[PDB]
């Protein structure tokens, strides 16, 4: 059912994460971690203290899809492990320093064609698929977007609820 999901999303904050490649999203799904540029790391650390749940909604650039969504379980932390991210042009390992722990809520894909009816008030009411890495998605739009994903029956939200 969707009842536990709706409970997790209650009063949550939502941020769009844009990854340049699939490999880092695969690594994030396997290890339960994410790293972003310092401007967005600062925003997510602030949000983590401000809300019961902070939800990251992932999209790989050029894929035409979202790849899933996850809840922050911690603020960013340094010096825990050297995550072997694949670094784009101009990107360095010192910028992707700062690791957040995340619990995946859905590891399934959602094509952008399925979210064409959802617009984000915090990005000029453009379609929610449009936005830069770290763009905040308003509550109602973000909730409806997360509810569009196929259910991920491999995940038990019971342990997520206990982190809250």
């Amino acid at each position: 059912g969707t009842s536990k999901l709706k409970y997790v999303l209650q009063d949550a904050r939502f941020f769009l994460i844009k990854s340049n490649n699939h490999e880092n999203v695969s690594l994030a799904k396997a290890k339960g971690v994410w790293s972003t540029l310092p401007v967005n790391e600062k925003k997510l650390n602030l949000a983590f203290r401000s809300a019961r749940s902070v939800i990251l909604i992932f999209s790989v650039r050029e894929s035409g899809k979202f790849q899933g969504f996850a809840r922050l379980s911690s603020e960013s932390h340094h010096g825990g492990s050297p995550i072997h991210w694949v670094l784009p042009a101009g990107m360095s390992a010192k910028m992707l320093g700062g690791v957040f722990k995340i619990d995946w809520i859905c590891r399934r894909e959602l094509p952008f064609t399925k979210s064409a009816h959802l617009t984000n008030p915090w990005n000029e009411h453009k379609p929610v698929k449009i936005g830069r890495d770290g763009q905040e998605i308003e509550l109602e739009c973000g909730t409806q977007l997360c509810l569009l994903f196929p259910p991920d029956e491999s995940i038990d939200l019971y342990q997520v609820i206990h982190k809250m």
